[PDB]
RNA sequence: GGGUGUCGACGGAUAGACACCC
RNA sequence: GGGUGUCGACGGAUAGACACCC
């Protein structure tokens, strides 16, 4: 686990290919863009799971 | 760009090796958590350029 | 046009949808 | 004990630090 703070408006790093957007807030609702090639995958956390257990969206 | 919303206390995915969590807000910072393995790197978009341009710090 | 909260979405979009207030 | 804003940090920690108000 690693922690980080930023303000809306800013942006965050992971890897060598991906790059990741505080685009705001709402309430508690968080508006996070991300920015990868679609050689990797990127995904919430209620979705990821789903790709990796037998897909139901291939095409 | 792959925009995403969050409530504070959910998560997110990256990759088959990386995890996001949305570990809450502050006036207008975010406390984000990030979950990968030492074989990748991840930093703030104001440190990712310096580990490409040079540092002293790792082992 | 602006503010606020909520929602929906394997979506790759600096994205949307709804309600309330000015 | 609670609320709010800001700060610091190549830090791998559900992490810290400060100020204001009750």
């Amino acid at each position: 686990m690693l922690i980080l703070t930023r303000k809306v408006g800013e942006s965050i790093n992971i890897g060598d290919d991906i790059t990741i957007t505080i685009l705001g807030v709402s309430g508690q609702q968080v508006r996070i863009g991300i920015n990868a090639p679609k050689d990797v995958a990127v995904h919430r956390e209620e979705i990821y799971q789903r790709i990796q257990a037998g897909l139901t969206a291939p095409d």
